[PDB]
């Protein structure tokens, strides 16, 4: 699934990142665009030989099971493949123990880059939420 903006801030709403732990809901979509444009779909493969999964692009070197990273860790418990599902709950309940773990929002490189800092708040313009 390739969501519409207003359409995944609803998504992720919903399932509680607006405001999580400090992060209002404007960064997480912010986030989303440039780590997956917004497709649940997306993968891109790290130098290291692990892979980053779905719409907020979660690392397999520690977050989910690909079988591909061998000795790597499984930290969400579930398999990389659930991460690229059309409904995004996975996703979540996976992005709410990244960004507890020490680093906040920096955990997600496309997020640093291009959201830390700006006016995050236009990316939920004209959304009715």
């Amino acid at each position: 699934k390739v969501f519409g903006r207003c359409e995944l801030a609803a998504a992720m709403k919903r399932h509680g990142l607006d405001n999580y732990r400090g992060y209002s809901l404007g960064n997480w979509v912010c986030a989303a665009k440039f780590e997956s444009n917004f497709n649940t779909q997306a993968t891109n493969r790290n130098t290291d030989g692990s892979t980053d999964y779905g719409i907020l692009q979660i690392n397999s070197r520690w977050w989910c099971n690909d079988g591909r990273t061998p000795g790597s860790r499984n930290l969400c418990n579930i398999p990389c493949s659930a991460l690229l599902s059309s409904d995004i709950t996975a996703s979540v309940n996976c992005a709410k123990k990244i960004v507890s773990d020490g680093n906040g929002m920096n955990a997600w490189v496309a997020w640093r880059n291009r959201c830390k800092g700006t006016d995050v708040q236009a990316w939920i313009r004209g959304c009715r939420l």
